[PDB]
């Protein structure tokens, strides 16, 4: 039970979402689909809405980064971004259908291992997956496996054809969230920004992939105070995989690397050369981020530049 406060709360990306506990995530995630009416335009059993996310929470992991507090953050970062951008003039609410839920379900399953250890270790899923995106496909399959029980299947009063429609937006927009198509992701979408076209279903899928990579890697676009934890569960769970990485002879990548990590050069260049970049195309075509999500990111910016000027004399 969340209160009239907390209801406003919940649309703006300031929220804290360190405050709550998995009972008023789930709430905070089931007011979502009634507030942007897909509850109401899909027919949602709204029992089934409640069992869904349980089964969705379920079936993430307790890692440090990748949790369920996680999947919380990037659906919340875009239901602000649907408000804020006025996202319902723009898409289609089966669009907003493909928004909200892929960023619930896209990191399902999460092993807390990346996606270069599943292939050097040789695992079950990268050899499932034949080395493409292991980690991205398994995500979006638990994504299904839950729907295909039908007591979770928030879909079930949708039309096959409208079925086809949402499996596939979900699936482009769970398997972008790979951070090894960045480039040709951001590439192909400024391709369509020399001139975007709202009519054309290539324009707007790009803009949906674009939209949920941002909402996944937004946790610095947060207030500070919301923001700096979340810093150290990531290297909490790098330092996972690069300690195991070493105990078995595996390589290990410098940035997850704990003998070269400081929390400084950990977010600098993330920020300087993944975030604001992309969060600058969106400026494009929705003018008020710049305000309200690049000003959280320039400040982090020049802070953990100086953090950086900091550790670098006490070396000295
Ligand atoms: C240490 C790290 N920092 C970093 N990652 C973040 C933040 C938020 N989500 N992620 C995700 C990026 C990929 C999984 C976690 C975040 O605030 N900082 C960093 O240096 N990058 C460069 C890359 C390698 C891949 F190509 C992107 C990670
Ligand atoms: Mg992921
Ligand atoms: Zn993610």
């Amino acid at each position: 039970l969340l209160s009239p406060e907390t209801i406003e709360a919940l649309r703006k990306p300031t929220f804290d979402v360190w405050l709550w506990e998995p009972n008023e995530m789930l709430s905070c995630l089931e007011h979502m689909y009634h507030d942007l009416g897909l509850v109401r335009d899909f027919s949602i059993n709204p029992v089934t809405l409640r069992r869904w996310l349980f089964c969705v929470h379920d079936n993430y992991r307790n890692n440090p980064f990748h949790n369920f507090r996680h999947c919380f953050c990037v659906a919340q970062m875009m239901y602000s971004m649907v408000w804020l951008c006025s996202l319902q003039e723009k898409f289609s609410q089966t669009d907003i259908l493909i928004l909200m839920t892929a960023a619930i379900c896209h990191d399902l399953d999460h092993p807390g291992y990346n996606n270069t250890y599943q292939i050097n270790a040789r695992t079950e899923l990268a050899v499932r997956y034949n080395d493409i995106s292991p980690l991205e496909n398994h995500h979006c399959a638990v994504a299904f496996q839950i729907l295909a029980e039908p007591e979770c299947n928030i879909f079930s009063n949708i039309p096959p054809d409208g079925f086809k429609q949402i499996r596939q937006g979900m699936i482009t927009l769970i398997l972008a969230t790979d951070m090894a198509r960045h480039a040709e992701i951001m590439d192909s979408f400024k391709e369509k920004m020399e001139n975007f076209d709202y009519s054309n279903e290539e324009h707007m899928t790009l803009l949906k992939m674009i939209l949920i990579k941002c909402c996944d890697i937004s946790n610095e676009v947060r207030p500070m105070e919301v923001a700096e934890p979340w810093v150290d569960c990531l290297l909490e769970e790098y330092f996972m995989q690069s300690d195991r990485e070493k105990s078995e002879g595996l390589p290990v990548a410098p940035f997850m690397d704990r003998d070269k990590v400081t929390k400084a050069t950990a977010q600098i260049g993330f920020i300087k050369f993944v975030l604001i970049p992309m969060f600058e195309t969106v400026t494009k075509l929705f003018p008020m981020v710049e305000e309200i999500m690049l000003q959280p990111l320039w400040e982090s910016r020049d802070r953990y530049e100086e953090l950086k000027r900091i550790d670098d004399a006490m070396k000295e």
